[PDB]
């Protein structure tokens, strides 16, 4: 299924610190952030998405249309400019963020009642699993 609508509550988080380190996020932010449970809110209508990543420590929102490239500032994550594009590879939603960092982006897919996510940067991969609330 390509339907990722929902409020998604984290159940598993692996190598989140490695991904943050690959983005050069400062020590203090990384050490706090690695401890925290996350929520992902996805509002999807056709090709149009609004996505929110939240914890007690951050609230990062992005809107995009599948297949439409967009320039973005990564704001309170790492304050970089990238050229972003979200597409479907089968039923995997794939974001590539072109810019200073190689292999930068994310992937999301549904396995049952769960959303699986990869966050990638450089040679680091963070793997997460969320349950639908
Ligand atoms: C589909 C997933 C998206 C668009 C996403 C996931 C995770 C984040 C963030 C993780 C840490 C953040 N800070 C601001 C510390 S954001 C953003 C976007």
């Amino acid at each position: 299924t390509r339907d990722q609508n929902g409020t998604w509550e984290m159940e598993s988080n692996e190598n989140f610190e490695g991904w943050m380190k690959a983005l050069d996020i400062d020590f203090a932010t990384r050490k706090i952030a690695v401890r925290l449970t996350q929520t992902l809110v996805i509002d999807q209508d056709g090709d149009n998405f609004k996505v929110k990543s939240t914890s007690t420590f951050w609230n990062y929102d992005v809107d995009f249309t599948v297949g439409v490239e967009f320039d973005e500032y990564t704001k309170s994550l790492d304050n970089r400019h990238v050229k972003a594009l979200v597409t479907w590879e089968g039923d995997v939603l794939v974001c590539v963020q072109k810019g200073e960092k190689e292999n930068r982006g994310w992937k999301k897919w549904i396995e049952g009642d769960k959303l699986y996510e990869e966050l990638t940067c450089g040679d680091q991969v963070c793997r997460q699993v969320f349950k639908k609330k």
